[PDB]
């Protein structure tokens, strides 16, 4: 019965403010409407045309996803990575595509993050899951953390203080990953010498390794499995060295067979799919936007409008997908109880 | 005839008395808006370099050039309010210091040549305010990132006027390496100040640069972790090496025959989170005048030492004008 409310029940934070876990549905888990650096879309925006270009392309690019069936989109992007709350809650209203906003810290901490302490990076995303993020009263509903192999002690810090911060809030925690290192396993022990629930983590990025056994290990001690770059492929540009080291030269139906492979050994509960998607990229090379959309005009419809068709037709239930994508987001993203 | 400041322009003979190296707040970029609570407050920060800049004008202060880029966090509205409210002049910078981000650190000479432009030529973020120099850093040899960074920042000079100002390993003469790159493009020496050039004691390395035409920016002479022997991070940061000794390469270069060469400075702060957490309490607590160092301690040690009125009035109103108006 309660699947059908929307008028009440618990809450998902949203650049809007508050949302029933009824209302997010079709839910992209990872995603960023804007991959940079801090302070630099304020500072360059003419890298990307302008403000007004990058907002009316995604914003286009939002209501392209929601016309294929998406309502939420969540924006794993870090202060680190350029998260501008501000504009994702522009282009979230203009798309009435729901975004769930991140804190946490990703692959390009500053100074003044990697000086930092434990308990003082806690503090930080306490800050902007409980308080808010900058001035704008928009608090963040899920956090971000990155290793790329073994992780350095800084982030180990990072790790730490994003389990307490989800201990302490109830909000979970989601990974990058060098997949092919393995690096879900670390990420597992750390989050696990904290006490943190492997069901509220998911390991991300991880449709970038072919090793089922690595995945399924995860997935049996509860870990949810991020598989997130389905459309991530440089197939057709060999030739571009650049594309070719970001996407992979893995198919994207490669990639979407491990979703089948993990629903077919029993690990559907435990899947989480996305696109790692983007509308503006300013943290590598200067055409690589123009370079993706070249190979994936569907952008984040990619997951509803190929994948979703591609597994149907090879015996995937549609009520399995609409759990997938629906369901399983819901449980990831509903808040548990605070700790004490 | 006219210099840019975080007010807007300014006559040349209105700048006065000038600090060429100061920071209001030694950040990265975005953290002072995401994160306030490190610094108590974005009040408490406004409140605490209101009080440091009104003191340094008190003792006859009337410019400060902040020479916090981008990346080290320059917050150009916060740099507004508290010249406003400080009634000191701020000239804000562009360039990029030690602590790029992926978005700048991919980027093109010729990218990097057009960010520092919009800066000087169009204004800093979506504020109208206007960058009056550019700043530039090594810490030895330069990587190739920083070699872009030094010919971007000769590029945007020689379009615009505006000086370059640099950071060094003064001890690794870093000097020499930027000064090669910026002849290298075609960059005047008078339009380069080397700074941390007071970081060494190698009067030979400064004397060369300075008979080439560059300014020599002796700008942390409060800095110094003598009393704090048993504090590694202070130590390793502000040196051992006293504010006298400092004070007296002033004097040497003056008597050297570099008197209109000389800028002299505090690279002081009012908050700090690039570093450890306590370093500006730390800092806060061997030189409580702050900017006012310079004015209130420096200036009466080389006045007593012989250093005429003149001289020094020279080198802190007639050379910041020269440097900082653009060509
Ligand atoms: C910023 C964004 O770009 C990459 C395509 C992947 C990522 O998830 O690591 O982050
Ligand atoms: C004092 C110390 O922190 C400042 C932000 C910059 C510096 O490089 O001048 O050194
Ligand atoms: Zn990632
Ligand atoms: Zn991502
Ligand atoms: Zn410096
Ligand atoms: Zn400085």
């Amino acid at each position: 019965i309660s699947e059908f409310i929307t008028n009440s029940g618990d809450r998902i934070n949203t650049v809007r403010g508050p949302i029933t876990i009824s209302e997010a549905g079709f839910t992209l888990t990872h995603e960023h409407i804007c991959g940079s650096s801090a302070g630099f879309l304020r500072a360059w925006p003419e890298f990307f045309g302008s403000r007004a270009a990058l907002v009316e392309k995604a914003v286009r690019g939002l209501r392209r996803a929601r016309a294929a069936g998406v309502r939420t989109i969540v924006d794993v992007s870090t202060f680190d990575a350029g998260r501008d709350v501000s504009l994702l809650a522009e282009v979230s209203r203009a798309a009435d595509v729901h975004i769930v906003a991140a804190t946490g810290l990703w692959e390009d901490p500053p100074l003044s993050m990697r000086l930092r302490s434990v308990e003082e990076l806690t503090q930080f995303f306490l800050r902007e899951i409980q308080y808010g993020i900058e001035d704008t009263g928009i608090r963040a509903g899920i956090i971000k953390v990155a290793t790329q192999g073994k992780a350095t002690p800084f982030q180990e810090l990072v790790l730490r203080a994003a389990a307490r911060a989800s201990l302490a809030t109830g909000v979970p925690v989601t990974t990058h990953t060098f997949a092919s290192q393995r690096d879900g396993e670390q990420q597992a022990a750390i989050f696990e010498s904290e006490g943190l629930s492997p069901s509220r983590v998911c390991i991300g990025h991880s449709d970038d390794t072919d090793d089922l056994s690595y995945l399924t290990a995860l997935a049996a001690r509860g870990y949810l499995i991020g598989l997130d770059g389905i459309p991530h492929s440089a197939i057709g540009l060999e030739d571009n060295a650049s594309a070719s080291a970001l996407l992979g030269n893995r198919s994207w139906q490669t990639r979407a067979l491990l979703i089948k492979a993990l629903i077919d050994q029993g690990y559907m509960k435990q899947i989480l799919v996305s696109n790692d998607w983007l509308f503006g990229f300013s943290s590598y090379v200067t055409n690589i936007m123009d370079v993706m959309d070249s190979v994936n005009p569907d952008g984040m419809a990619f997951i509803p409008l190929r994948v979703i068709p591609f597994l149907r037709e090879k015996g995937v239930p549609q009520e399995t997908l609409a759990g997938i994508t629906v369901t399983n987001p819901a449980r990831f993203l509903s808040p548990t109880l605070r700790a004490s």
